[PDB]
């Protein structure tokens, strides 16, 4: 029963680990793409 | 029953690993190609 408890706690910890890591990438992308879209307007102002 | 949970622990880790692999691959690639657009237009300003 100790082996069943240990495996269940680690398995639940893997789900909580993935939730913390996966939330970063998707949200960072929306900020990064908007940062380079804003940079287009800055560079093109000096280009003309 | 102990080893059945151990197998499900590794299985749960596999499904969550593959999910975070796909997210970070698309987000990093699209941001990297966007940074090249800024670099291209900046160099074009220096030439002229």
């Amino acid at each position: 029963l100790s082996l069943q408890i240990d495996a269940a706690k680690v398995e639940a910890q893997n789900q909580l680990n993935a939730a913390r890591i996966a939330e970063i990438f998707n949200n960072m992308d929306l900020s990064k793409q908007s940062e380079f879209r804003e940079f287009l307007k800055t560079v093109a102002s000096f280009q003309q």
